[PDB]
């Protein structure tokens, strides 16, 4: 269930990491004390009034699926502060940047699957990630990785069109170009999003459509550029990625079908991914 937290029930140790619409603690939570992660949001940053923010406090926290993070807590005052637990290895973005050298077909593959799942996941419950990138990707285990940040782009705004927040970054490089131009978000947005994670994974965590300014994202996808296929990438795996960037949303594979094509291939990783030492 979702436990309403006190100030004094919680202790923010470390910065893991930091945004433009807030920072995560490593910290500690007293109901004997164990160890979580502290999402707090700079006063503010939410167009959301308590209530609303409460009620999709209580979606996050329903979440109940192995490759997606759930809602432990929450901490309502003039910030919002979101209690989840601590994932010993952290972001999956930074960790395939740590192991390029070490890092094999079967777990690049794998991890694909389980997004997917989680992703399907999702949709199953009718609910919209709008926020999905390697970043947002923690890592259980190698063998395990989670789907974090659920709920956080609705409570920060996303889906209302009339909002501008100021000094907010959107992820537009990560949208698809009906979310860039109409800001509508579904779960065929969603997949568009899953296959630039994928594409993240595969060439170890560099940068989207690097080099080019965020306004021009939307042109260049109109002339129809996309992201190139990553080297260790065969080109089965390649249109995959490729069928996710679609402009018409319909067309787009789904959740449910990307699981059956990924776990495909990582029954025979080899053959759908060229790594040197592997
Ligand atoms: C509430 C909440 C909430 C909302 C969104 C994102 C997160 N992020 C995380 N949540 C849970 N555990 C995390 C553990 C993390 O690392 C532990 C040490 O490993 C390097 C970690 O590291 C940040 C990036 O570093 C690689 C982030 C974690 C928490």
């Amino acid at each position: 269930l979702l436990r309403i937290l006190k100030e004094t029930e919680f202790k923010k140790i470390k910065v893991l990491g930091s945004g433009a619409f807030g920072t995560v603690y490593k910290g500690l939570w007293i109901p004997v004390k164990i160890p979580v992660a502290i999402k707090e949001l700079r006063e503010a940053t939410s167009p959301k009034a308590n209530k609303e923010i409460l009620d999709e406090a209580y979606v996050m926290a329903s979440v109940d699926n192995p490759h997606v993070c759930r809602l432990l807590g929450i901490c309502l005052t003039s910030t919002v502060q979101l209690i989840t637990q601590l994932m010993p290895f952290g972001c999956l973005l930074d960790y395939v940047r740590e192991h390029k050298d070490n890092i094999g077909s079967q777990y690049l593959l794998n991890w694909c699957v389980q997004i997917a799942k989680g992703m399907n996941y999702l949709e199953d419950r009718r609910l919209v990630h709008r926020d999905l990138a390697a970043r947002n990707v923690l890592v259980k285990t190698p063998q395990h990785v989670k789907i974090t940040d659920f709920g956080l782009a609705k409570l920060l705004g996303a889906e209302e069109k009339e909002y501008h927040a100021e000094g907010g970054k959107v992820p537009i490089k990560w949208m698809a170009l009906e979310s860039i131009l109409h800001r509508i978000y579904t779960h065929q947005s969603d997949v568009w999003s899953y296959g630039v994670t994928v594409w993240e994974l595969m060439t170890f965590g560099s940068k989207p459509y690097d080099g080019i300014p965020a306004s021009e994202i939307s042109s260049i996808l109109e002339k129809g550029e996309r992201l190139p296929q990553p080297p260790i990438c065969t080109i089965d795996v390649y249109m995959i990625m490729r069928k996710c960037w679609m402009i018409d949303a319909d067309s787009r594979p789904k959740f449910r079908e990307l699981i059956i094509e990924f776990s495909k291939m990582a029954r025979d990783p080899q053959r759908y991914l060229v790594i040197q030492g592997d």
